[PDB]
């Protein structure tokens, strides 16, 4: 739960994130395509802001779906940046391909907190 969060932020919070810097986050990060092992992530999406903020969806920023009632859709847009992994198997040899784009995020809520990234939709 505070781990699950704690994980969300991990894999999908960071409010500095460029199309360029992908790769520095990813292995930093240790972001990983299992939940253990030393696979690279084909796909991870950012979204641009503080863990705060993004937080905010689930209380009272966000409609649910619904569809699937512990999904939420952002009121506001969002910048995110989706990472595509280019090359490499294992870290430290992860590369990725970085994608802007400014979107309504849905994440999945439990209780008060962002648990997933469900993904991101425009208009
Ligand atoms: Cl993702
Ligand atoms: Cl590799």
């Amino acid at each position: 739960i505070r781990r699950r969060y704690e994980h969300f932020l991990t894999q999908h919070v960071y409010g500095g994130i460029t199309e360029q810097t992908c790769d520095r986050v990813m292995r930093q990060r240790r972001i990983t395509r299992f939940p253990t092992g030393n696979d690279c992530k084909e796909v991870n999406t950012f979204i641009q802001a503080n863990g705060n903020h993004v937080r905010t969806v689930c209380t009272g920023g966000g409609t649910r779906q619904t569809d699937n009632r512990d999904l939420y859709m952002s009121n506001d847009q969002f910048t995110v940046i989706t990472c595509t992994l280019r090359s490499g198997e294992r870290h430290p040899n992860c590369r990725y391909r970085g994608k802007e784009s400014s979107r309504k995020i849905v994440v999945a809520c439990e209780g008060e907190w962002p648990a997933h990234y469900e993904r991101g939709v425009i208009v």
